[PDB]
């Protein structure tokens, strides 16, 4: 696919600094949906503000985890059938920690936002569309986690 090379190419720049870029993703995500903040409970504590999350080693570790799962999507983009079982469970894990499936659309918008801001001019409509199909496929995988 050429869809698959646009993903690879765009991913390369952000994948070099996953925490920086993942930090953009989650700052955006919290700006769009503040109610996600309380879902990250480390040490039984709740973050009061979005910026509290950025001081938390566990939250930042979660940013690294997120970027690794996305990087696995990019590597396996040509088929992606392959990650179906892993993603189904990851989806269930999130159902368990309290995430609504619908929240993953906001996640998608944050990812696209982060890519757009990092790529600027380079983020062509072909690229936006490729990433939307990829993520749409990804979230379909995950949605199995919700017993659906
Ligand atoms: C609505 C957005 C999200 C919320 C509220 C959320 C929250 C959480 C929480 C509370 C945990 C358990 C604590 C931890 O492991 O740090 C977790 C685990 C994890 N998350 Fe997320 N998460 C979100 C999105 C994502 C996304 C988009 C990805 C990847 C694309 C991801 C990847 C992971 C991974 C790999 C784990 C470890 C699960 C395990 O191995 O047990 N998360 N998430």
């Amino acid at each position: 696919r050429p869809e698959s090379e646009l993903i690879r190419q765009s991913w390369r720049v952000v994948s070099r600094s996953p925490l920086e870029h993942g930090t953009v993703l989650f700052a955006r995500l919290f700006a769009l949906e503040p109610s996600l903040l309380p879902l990250f409970q480390y040490n039984g504590r709740q973050f009061s503000s979005p910026e509290d999350s950025l001081s938390s080693p566990e939250f930042l570790d979660h940013i690294r985890k997120v970027m690794l799962v996305i990087d696995a999507a990019v590597t396996n983009v040509e088929d992606l059938s392959s990650l179906e079982e892993y993603l189904t469970s990851l989806g269930r894990k999130h159902r368990a920690v309290g995430v609504r499936l619908s929240s993953f659309s906001t996640v998608g918008e944050s990812l696209l936002y982060m890519l757009e801001k990092s790529l600027g001019p380079d983020f062509t409509p072909a690229t936006r569309t490729a990433w939307s199909r990829l993520y749409g496929a990804w979230v379909q995988a995950m949605s199995r986690g919700w017993d659906g």
